[PDB]
């Protein structure tokens, strides 16, 4: 269906998911690192909804 379900899970990062379980295509979720985690920069901190109901990848980014 034209939705995904929960983003993937990122070691010692959080995602905004806003109150929801289910979102719509081309819907972008950002992860924020957790206390005693900083972001390493010049890396992904967001996943994208795309087709087949399938969230584009991410690796630990803190």
């Amino acid at each position: 269906m034209q939705d995904c379900g929960l983003p993937p899970d990122v070691p010692n990062a959080q995602p905004a998911l806003e109150g929801r379980t289910s979102f719509p295509e081309d819907t972008v979720i950002t992860y924020k690192c957790e206390e005693s985690f900083v972001k390493i920069p010049g890396e992904k901190d967001s996943v994208i909804c795309l087709k087949g109901s399938q969230w584009s990848d991410i690796e630990e980014f803190c």
